[PDB]
């Protein structure tokens, strides 16, 4: 048992809601929220430009720091900094930017860092301004993580067509 609330069952694993995460990470506190990285983790806009101002830019200061050491991730990749006030720890995931000409199949990559923790609050990869298919990414996501993972889904159009066409 857990203290995610409101969200539809998917599969198993898998559960949904329309929700700013931000909103839903500062009441929930879960042991993971993954944030919608660029390799450069500069946190701007989107799911990233969010959460980051939510931390009063304390993300992208440790961001910056990370990399400043270790350089850039690769699409595809990820890694684990701290949550400040909205979760324990941020796992900061990079899906392909189609808006980049970043190829897709990695996408199904970037959701296997999903199955290094038992329980997640995350965003779907790869859409919003990163310029996929949300539906896809429902798909790759449903088929990729065997972990628990609960989905923020901003758009309400967005929401109940992603409900409304699950397979
Ligand atoms: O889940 C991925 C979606 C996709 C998005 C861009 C395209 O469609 C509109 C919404 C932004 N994403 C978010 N999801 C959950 N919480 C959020 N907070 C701020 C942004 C945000």
């Amino acid at each position: 048992v857990n203290s995610f609330s409101g969200y539809l069952k998917l599969t198993d694993n898998v559960y949904i809601k329309n929700a700013d995460i931000v909103e839903e990470a500062k009441k929930v506190k879960p042991t993971v929220v993954v944030n919608a990285a660029n390799v450069y983790l500069k946190h701007g806009g989107g799911v990233a430009g969010a959460l980051n101002k939510a931390t009063n830019n304390a993300m992208q200061v440790e961001s910056d720091d990370y990399i400043a050491t270790n350089g850039p991730l690769k699409v595809g990749g990820s890694c684990v900094l701290s949550g400040h006030n909205l979760a324990k720890h941020c796992l900061h995931v990079v899906g392909p930017n189609v808006n980049k000409g970043e190829d897709i199949q990695l996408l199904k990559s970037a959701y296997e860092n999903f199955n290094q923790h038992e329980v997640l609050l995350a965003p779907l990869l790869s859409a919003g301004i990163f310029g996929a298919d949300p539906i896809h990414s429902l798909r790759v996501c449903v088929d990729t993580v065997r972990t628990n993972v609960y989905l923020a889904v901003f758009d309400k159009n967005l929401y109940d067509k992603l409900v409304s066409s699950f397979l």
